[PDB]
């Protein structure tokens, strides 16, 4: 000591919309949640809403009975405007509050249980990166349920805060996820290494005082 | 899965395994990538137009307007498509909110944002260029296509609509429409030959046949 640091790393992601991205896609075998999560793809509606545009990708993607939005009538779907009609909803935490500060990854667990759907939540700190791996990697391959992550943008190489978006594939070949990122204004969808992305949640969010991590959620 | 009507079954949706399976074995799908990144569900159901032509933009990386959330960030939303006098007067976006707008307002609409845009009525062109031009166009990067159909004559509910096309699927001959009015129908695998005759349809605002729309940068 003191520590040199000789060796520095900086991290890698692969752009879903480059050539090399999109043979990541086409060479994946965890791949079954792309396909509904890309047919939900929202941008969300306010730079805080991270969470919300996320939930309601996966509701719409599970099916799940939806309010009803007056200019869609007689469809419904979830809205970023209309997934607070449930006041268990608002009950875990207020839209005027997740506008201002976001949610954190209980809150967004509780969000998606308050409509009685199925949630487990996993805080990096009670896990371990290769149970992660594999256990994402199999919901990957199966419908009727998906994976939302909860990461510090910082550790995978973007700017900057927590961030929530779902997962849609695995590149076993390159050991990448796709994050569906909601931000679609500042960032595409993007393939990050696994040990990034687990950087990335093992942070611990200040708001909580507890780790980010990752939430599966399926239909009852 | 999502609660979206019943297809008739002429049509293969990506809602299925074999419409997975026809992205996966098609070879002219590279504007898939982006305009799935683009994806976005009309405001109201007079807006397919506008959230098609907002994919498009978006996809080609455009210079956008400010919008009401995003600053610094911009992109082209349904609210602020029509935030310049130039593409007002093309259609006031109070009229395309109660009647849509027609093949050439589309392709006016989008040329009012500078990008270079190509206005194919069906009338004036055959099934065989029809499906040879965008084919190659689904191969290429920096351009797209939009078509505008009567959904009835594929079998769907029911007048005149506006959405990209994404692939284009060679061994069963299905063009994939990227549907935006997303809470009604997930995206379709259509035959050209239907596709073909909904195009070939008189709209009767305009008196002339719905068709199909190339656009890509002007640069
Ligand atoms: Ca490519
Ligand atoms: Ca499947
Ligand atoms: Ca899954
Ligand atoms: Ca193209």
């Amino acid at each position: 000591g003191p520590h040199m640091q000789t060796l520095t790393l900086s991290p890698n992601l692969i752009g879903f919309n480059s050539n090399e991205g999109e043979k990541l896609l086409l060479t994946s075998r965890s791949r079954e949640d792309f396909f509904p999560l890309s047919m939900q793809f929202v941008t969300q509606v306010n730079q805080a809403y991270c969470g919300v545009a996320s939930i309601i990708m996966v509701l719409n993607s599970l099916g799940i009975n939806a309010p009803e939005t007056a200019q869609y009538s007689p469809y419904r779907v979830f809205t970023q405007d209309n997934f607070f009609s449930n006041e268990k909803t608002k009950a875990v935490i207020a839209p005027e509050v997740v506008a201002r500060q976001g949610m954190t990854l209980d809150e967004l667990g509780r969000l998606i249980a308050s409509y009685g759907v199925k949630v487990k939540v996993n805080h990096a700190s009670d896990t371990n990166i290769e149970d992660f791996r594999k256990q994402v990697a199999e919901n990957l391959k199966q419908d009727g349920n998906f994976v939302i992550v909860n990461y510090l943008r910082k550790e995978i190489g973007q700017e900057r805060g927590g961030h929530i978006s779902p997962l849609a594939a695995y590149n076993e070949q390159t050991d990448r996820f796709l994050i569906m990122d909601v931000s679609r204004y500042k960032y595409p969808p993007v393939w990050v290494k696994t040990t990034d992305l687990w950087k990335a949640m093992n942070t611990v969010d200040s708001v909580s005082q507890k780790t980010r991590g990752f939430v599966f959620v399926s239909k009852t």
